[PDB]
């Protein structure tokens, strides 16, 4: 019937598992739902621990924040990400240093985080953009060389995979979202993954309000309430029970695009590098305008006729007031990426005859066949 | 049967707007149910502006940077009241400075206000503290004199009043929790509210993400991911049709402990302004040891055999490693209500009977008649 760019896909298993919640009184701080959503969370990304956080966001913060990010470190970050990959930065005082991003793959490109590395560089956030895996073998390679952290922003690409390894595995530390338009959703939050032990007690003790239990209200340090719920931890853990069929459904939307726009020349949808698997969050295409001379506002209105929702590509950070003084080069792969791009339907509420209908569609409208 | 410190009341009507929410699939940032909960919160406070967020904690830091709070600027705080009401100060980078509480009322002594103001003070929190209102009238009157904000942290004081208004919308801006164990919850939550319109419509936008409505993903400002969800807001909107039914209950227990220590020369409970009511959050007591020679600890685990689950007052913030940098004065009065204070069960689950029980016992085990 509708295509959904990206809601959220609810039902009986997320209504019972949040019912035991309430039923159990167990809504807030305390209760069984966190752990439970955090070991199985970890299992299912073949990590050693997990926390869950009240968003994204959180995620990253805390993750920095561990990481004793501070003033006067530079962090290096795409040019084209959502802004919460970079607000964290800020957060902490330390100073984002704007790199352009792969043409094929849209992502963070290592030769330019290594022409950006100075002696202030304390850390990368490699963006998996899209559900995308960044060339992690490579960025991994040049933190080890200065001696950098590196910290996934995994938030878009549950499921993705790099060389049989889960994304949010590869860096020293990981973060998801688990907000309404993500792979799976709680209303909102988030997690961090970490195979060091020690980082993962520390954040907890951090997202809750940096409180020692052996005390009553004693805090031993300066702390967050970063803490996810257990009513969005049951609602988590009806979610991640249907992560395996909601992956089996992005990666067959994927598809269908790949092939409706295989061999036309005008359109290219977002290229993974060998040995990577993306979530295929939302299919992102690139189109050659040239011959078209549409703007992609103009073909947003004409797929919204046809029912076909979308969004464009996220704008380049640098031009945003607060982070203008960081522009530092041209980016030109990232402008030619927000100027030309744009994502696709890809909701796990859809059918695969409402992808092929939207692919479609939208070669009719640019005039190809 | 059981007594319960401070455990959420929910069934059937939660159950039901929760299920309202999964069914119309607005869990996430958008929907109906936050703007709903915000306008019946307003309407509720007589206030003209609320703004929903994840947290108490978030409400007090996004007030903070509302009012533009900085480095170099001092925030007056009591030394006892939870951390939450001054860790935003330092993410601010601002500097807190810790005032005495008054000796019967437990909440910031306006006096010692008065003392600590410098050229560099730019706001005072005071604290509601158990539900109980601090002497607004003179905080206001100090305030308008030295041109400082006040930010109520109204957390546990939601339903409370000074002299016919409620807490939360005498000062520039208030800030509620709606954690686990307050008088309402959505797991978690908190609230803004304010009769400043422009304060509320730019801490609307800066919670979610600072991000320009009217464009795409265009970010003018750096913002925050401080919303409260839609899932949230469905089970705060069942628990605030609730809300007269449980301060009913709170201020019934609260005239229990009142009546059963009465004349009681060794117990004293929290005491109101002239004016005030108090939302009796957790009925609190002083309690004259010199005669018992029993310590706090020792008072509780005697409780506790009996089923009668208590807490120990927040600690002096002034002992926190972070903040013992800001130690200045004796707080006296301070110490002598965290030696000698014990917070009482008042959960909206308890019966009259068994508060009356706890308040008989307690006499018992201090051996007074």
């Amino acid at each position: 019937c509708e295509l959904y760019l990206d809601s959220p896909n609810l039902g009986e298993l997320e209504k019972e598992y949040i019912l035991k919640a309430i039923d159990s009184n167990f809504v807030s701080t305390v209760g069984p739902f966190v752990p439970e959503f955090e070991e199985k969370f970890a299992k299912y990304l073949r990590v050693t621990s997990c926390v869950a956080v009240q968003s994204g966001t959180a995620a990253i913060h805390a993750a920095l924040y561990e990481l004793g990010i501070k003033e006067g470190d530079e962090i290096i970050v795409p040019a084209i990400t959502f802004v919460a990959t970079v607000n964290p930065i800020v957060y902490c005082g330390a100073t984002p240093v704007f790199v352009d991003i792969d043409k094929d793959t849209w992502d963070i490109d290592p030769k330019e985080i290594e022409k950006s590395i100075t002696s202030k560089t304390k850390a990368i956030i490699p963006v998996h953009l899209y559900g995308n895996p960044c060339d992690m073998d490579e960025i991994m390679k040049i933190a080890e060389k200065y001696g950098l952290y590196v910290i996934e922003d995994a938030t878009e690409s549950l499921g993705a995979e790099y060389k049989g390894r889960m994304t949010g595995t590869i860096g020293h530390i990981g973060c998801f979202s688990f907000n309404g338009n993500k792979i799976i959703t709680t209303g909102g939050g988030g997690m961090i993954s970490t195979n060091n032990e020690k980082w993962a007690s520390h954040i907890k003790f951090l997202v809750n309000q940096a409180r020692d239990a052996s005390q009553g209200y004693f805090h031993p340090e300066i702390g967050f309430n970063y803490r996810m719920t257990n009513l969005e931890a049951a609602l988590g853990l009806a979610q991640l029970e249907r992560l395996p069929e909601f992956l089996k459904k992005k990666r067959m939307y994927f598809e269908a695009y790949k092939k409706i726009f295989g061999g036309i020349d005008e359109i290219a949808l977002q290229k993974e590098y060998e040995g990577a698997i993306s979530s295929a969050w939302l299919p992102s295409i690139k189109i050659d305008r040239k011959k078209i001379k549409m703007t992609i506002p103009e073909i947003q209105d004409k797929l919204k006729e046809k029912g076909i929702p979308t969004r464009r590509i996220f704008n380049p950070i640098v031009d945003f007031p607060p982070y203008v003084k960081y522009k530092n080069g041209n980016y030109h792969n990232s402008y030619e990426i927000f100027e030309n791009g744009l994502s696709l339907p890809a909701s796990t509420l859809n059918t695969l005859e409402n992808i092929e209908y939207a692919a479609k569609t939208l070669l009719n409208i640019l005039g190809i066949k």
